């Protein structure tokens, strides 16, 4: 658990290949960027990549 | 590259055993947490993690 303030360009890679940066200033509403490959075993929200990721993929398709 | 909105308690899981929540609501600095474990390839900010994964030094609190 590690708790780091940010808001401007964050940067972290975990895994073998990544890249995730948390904006945190924006708006209203903070836009996230999360770069992850699809090599490691990665595991997020169904719409989030149902959008961004994969176009309507869903469980089986 | 996936670009998703968050701001209230996200939680995506990269690698083979993690969890990061990017909280996004918080006073003028947002404080992110990001839970990962030290058994895979996991590369971040020095300070980052000498303050909160690894006591680089010390701290007055």
């Amino acid at each position: 658990m590690l708790i780091l303030t940010r808001r401007v360009g964050e940067t972290l890679m975990i895994g073998d290949e990544v890249t995730v940066t948390v904006l945190g200033v924006k708006g209203n509403q903070v836009r996230i960027g999360v770069n992850a490959p699809k090599e490691v075993s990665v595991h997020r929200e169904e719409i989030y990549q149902r959008i961004q990721a994969e176009k309507s993929q869903q469980s089986s398709y």
